[PDB]
Order: C-alpha cells, then sequence, then structure tokens
C-alpha cells in the first residue's frame, strides 16, 4: 500500500542518517534504474557517489519535509545538512556547515526499488565551497 | 479531488508553455505563500522572477515527467528546455539551447495554492551560462579514477 511504501521511504531516510548505506542499497532490485537530469546513471555509479559523498560529508543529516504517495510511487522532499569534513568537487575540507534540498522519486515493485528518479538543488553548497558567488 | 488538482496543476503547466503568467497566477490564493530552500519567497518577488525569466528565455517549454497527488497536495516533477535569448544572471544571451529541472509542490484550499514550495536544479543552466565548468563525462571519471588512486596510497603501506 502507499502506507506501507511511505514506511519503507522513510525506513531508508532512517538508514542515511545512521550512515548505513547497505540499509538503503538493500531495498533496491537487482534491476533498478536511477535516473538524474533525464540521464540513466548506472548503480555502480550510484553507490561511487553515496560513498563519496558520506566521505566528503560524513555527519550529513537528511529532515523529511513532505512525503507524498501515488500508485507504486513515493516521493520525498528532503533538506540535508553536514559538515564539510572530506575533499569534495576538488575543494579541500574546511569544517563549514553545509545544506542542499533534493526531491527523491522512487517506483516499487514486490516490495523494491525498481526506479529511483532525482532532482538536486545543490546551489547552497556551490556557493559555500566557492563554486558560485 | 487528487484527479482535478492534478488537472487544475496541469492548466498552469500550460499557460507557461503559452507564456501566460496571469493563467498561472489567477489559480493562487490571495494569502499563498512561497517557499524556496525552506525559506518564503514573496509574491511580489516570484512574480519577478516568473517575469525576469520569461523575458531571458522566452520560448521555453514544460515537460511533466510525473505527477503525483495526495490529500490536498500535488507535487510535479518538470524538466524546462528554453533558448537563451534575452541577458539572465548577468550573462548575455548566446542563442543557446538551454534545459534544467525542478519539482514543484502544491497545496491546494477551496481549488486554489495557499502553498507553494520549488526544488530547483539549475545545475546544466550554470553550465549553459559559463557559472560553472563544462567537463566531460570521461574527464570527470578519471578524475575519479584519480583521487581513489591518490587515496589508496595514503592508506598502503
Amino acid at each position: 500500500s502507499m502506507a506501507e511504501r511511505k514506511a519503507l521511504c522513510l525506513e531508508m531516510v532512517a538508514a542515511w542518517n545512521r550512515w548505513d548505506l547497505s540499509g538503503i542499497i538493500k531495498h533496491w532490485s537487482p534491476d533498478i534504474v536511477h535516473y538524474s537530469e533525464d540521464n540513466e546513471v548506472s548503480s555502480a555509479d550510484m553507490v561511487k557517489l553515496m560513498e563519496g559523498g558520506l566521505k566528503a560529508f560524513p555527519d550529513l543529516q537528511l529532515e523529511v519535509k513532505s512525503i507524498m504517495a501515488e500508485e507504486d510511487r513515493v516521493a520525498l522532499r528532503i533538506t540535508v545538512t553536514a559538515t564539510h569534513q572530506g575533499e569534495f568537487m576538488g575543494v579541500q575540507p574546511t569544517g563549514q556547515r553545509v545544506s542542499w534540498h533534493l526531491v527523491e522519486e522512487l517506483r516499487f515493485v514486490d516490495g523494491k526499488v525498481v526506479e529511483h528518479w532525482d532532482v538536486i538543488n545543490m546551489r547552497p553548497l556551490l556557493v559555500r565551497l566557492g563554486k558560485l558567488p
């Protein structure tokens, strides 16, 4: 049900908040497809980005601002806050607090995520890292 | 109903796509609140951004990639495509094709929008406007391989 799929998504959020990547990935279908900016991203590459992001921002926390479900999909509007602790986009760590915003959309089959779409706004982070004014 | 609220949201998309800002704002409650990056944005400022955006990208088109509704809310994942014909963020128009991606979330009361939240990914546009470097995927891949190799050296004994 929508209620159950929402609960599973909030468990994936909890996994992020424990810095437990396996607790997210365990819900993926082996046939999962990831999309970002209307282009497919391989699972191998997605895991690299997850591991890399966790390394750069080891204390990151997700706040779910809104959650919505319809049919076999769930969408979460999330604010991330962290400290910049490891090299990210070529910028050496500074210990400064950073934040960004995203919406993750997931589609489920048989309790497993088969499609995952993200829209990520890193404008505030790019500003803090000196990439934008 | 959810179906009706989705239909109203798609009318707002249609208004964008015929470049008619009045056809969007007519669905706003007088008491509407807009949020972006967890901060409120005044309706005055929102309309100015809409007007300025339309001037810079006069042929813009919204493609609805997904639409979802629950309770009194609707969310749309949208890809925008346009040509850069007017000055934007201090960058003179190139005539280049550009794109960006966003999610809009709307809450309705009595058929009018009372709350509006956006999450906008302008990364691809920022690259096109020269605000961020334009780096090929293969070069990003090579940089990632290098960074991994350097990290590996640092834990090798």
